[PDB]
């Protein structure tokens, strides 16, 4: 019920309103594809994203419903918003597509240092403005755990925003080490260490820790930071692990004032506080927006928390048609922003 129309674009048929006009691919896959297109109603550049086969088993229609949830929760202004939700679908009975449009962005993170390295007063207002999506995000107990350049994109003029499956960069670059491997036990710390990575290398141009598989990439994490103090042996509980761990020839921690030479000292010493190993050591999203590195934009009256958000259903263990109906209700239910 409003003018729809296809599109055999991709290689893949696309339904959409007639207010998305000017579909051009942005390309990928594997949980859909995204175009670049023109807002009629708004008169606003957008990304449209068509997912695959949202459906097909328990686990796609477990992941489009977790994605719709999310997005519909999220108001923030450096969080990617759901400007809104669509099927070709009449019925739940004909209910297959999904759609989710959103803003289209300048650019990501990944090209704006692939360009090369950026002004200090510039990593300053990125990575702050990264964290204060994280603090919001975190203060609703979601974590993103898939951090990384290509997730971070930047607004018209230069607002950033945080997104999920942006669209041969290894995110394993970027995670921390507890969950690494199974590690052990995991909180929201582990976006920090990530964070702490994209610093980095928007700081030198270079990824920080380019390792090739799990086992090298811990390598080269403690090398920088170096091996586990006994005192956070104290605390992994895996025989495996800790023998795996203390069979390592023990690597001292080096001063990241070296390894990061010619840096701000202020930007070095947060750097020194998001990549501990320890994750409960680590420094938060809320405590490293007061850090000194952001007295520039600090403001801990405009730096806003989420209202509660319910993740129970994560526990739940449903049919591909009660992830569906659910989702049927949320693409329905859906209230334009604005
Ligand atoms: C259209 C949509 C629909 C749904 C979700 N889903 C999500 O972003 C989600 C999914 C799950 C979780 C989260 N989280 C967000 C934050 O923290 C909790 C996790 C978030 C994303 C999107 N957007 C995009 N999806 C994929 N790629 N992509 C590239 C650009 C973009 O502007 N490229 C520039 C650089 C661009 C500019 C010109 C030409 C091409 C590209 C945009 C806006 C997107």
């Amino acid at each position: 019920r409003p003018t729809f129309y296809r599109q055999e674009l991709n290689k893949t048929i696309w339904e959409v309103p007639e207010r998305y006009q000017n579909l051009s691919p942005v390309g990928s896959g594997a949980y859909g594809s995204v175009c670049a297109a023109f807002d009629t109603k708004t008169g606003l550049r957008v990304a449209v994203k068509k997912l695959s086969r949202p459906f097909q088993s328990i686990i796609h229609a477990k992941r489009t419903y977790r994605e719709l949830r999310l997005l519909k929760h999220m108001k923030h202004e450096n969080v990617i918003g759901l400007l809104d939700v669509f099927t070709p679908a009449r019925s739940l009975e004909e209910f297959n597509d999904v759609y989710l449009v959103t803003h289209l962005m300048g650019a990501d993170l990944n090209n704006i240092v692939k360009c090369q390295k950026l002004t200090d007063d510039h990593v300053q207002f990125l990575i702050y403005q990264i964290l204060r999506g994280l603090k919001y995000i975190h203060s609703a107990d979601i974590i993103h755990r898939d951090l990384k350049p290509s997730n971070l994109a930047v607004n018209e003029d230069c607002e950033l925003k945080i997104l999920d499956f942006g669209l041969y960069v290894a995110t394993r670059w970027y995670r921390a080490p507890e969950i690494m491997l199974n590690w052990m036990h995991y909180n929201q710390t582990v976006d920090i260490w990530s964070v702490g990575c994209i610093m980095a290398e928007l700081l030198t141009g270079r990824t920080l820790f380019p390792g090739t598989d799990h086992i090298d990439q811990l390598k080269l994490i403690l090398r920088l930071v170096g091996t586990p103090g006994a005192e956070l042996l104290k605390k992994i509980s895996s025989e495996s692990a800790r023998n795996y761990i203390q069979s390592l020839t023990q690597m001292p921690k080096m001063n990241f004032a070296n390894v990061f030479i010619g840096a701000n000292p202020l930007a070095v010493d947060l750097l020194e506080k998001m990549l501990v190993l320890d994750s409960d050591k680590r420094i938060t999203a809320a405590q490293a927006l007061a850090h000194a590195y952001f007295a520039q934009y600090h403001d801990p009256d405009d730096e806003p928390v989420a209202d509660p958000y319910d993740q129970s259903f994560e526990s739940r263990d449903l049919l591909i048609d009660e992830w569906k109906s659910l989702t049927y209700d949320e693409v329905i239910s859906f209230v334009p922003p604005p």
